[PDB]
């Protein structure tokens, strides 16, 4: 009748977890790959879109830290640190 849709599966194979689990603010992948919007990874990487220019990666750990370290801003979402967009 109605078919569900599948599971996340860590990028390195160690874990299977529903997408409810992905950027959830926890790590639940070796790699870090589940939450790559968030904080919670110590080996993750936050990547800065920085529309119209450039992209850059950074460190997960610079993910609402205070510190504006994309050019746009967005690494900067919850944390009440309010980044302009520098990236002309
Ligand atoms: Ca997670
Ligand atoms: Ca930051």
């Amino acid at each position: 009748f109605y078919e569900e849709s599948k599971p996340f599966t860590c990028l390195d194979g160690t874990a299977t977890i529903p997408f409810d689990q992905v950027n959830d603010d926890y790590c639940d992948c070796k790699d870090g790959s589940d939450e790559p919007g968030t904080a919670a990874c110590p080996n993750g990487s936050f990547h800065c879109t920085n529309t119209g220019y450039k992209p850059l990666y950074i460190l997960s750990s610079r993910v609402n830290d205070g510190v504006c370290d994309c050019c746009d801003g967005t690494d900067e979402y919850n944390s009440g640190t309010v980044c302009e967009n520098t990236c002309r």
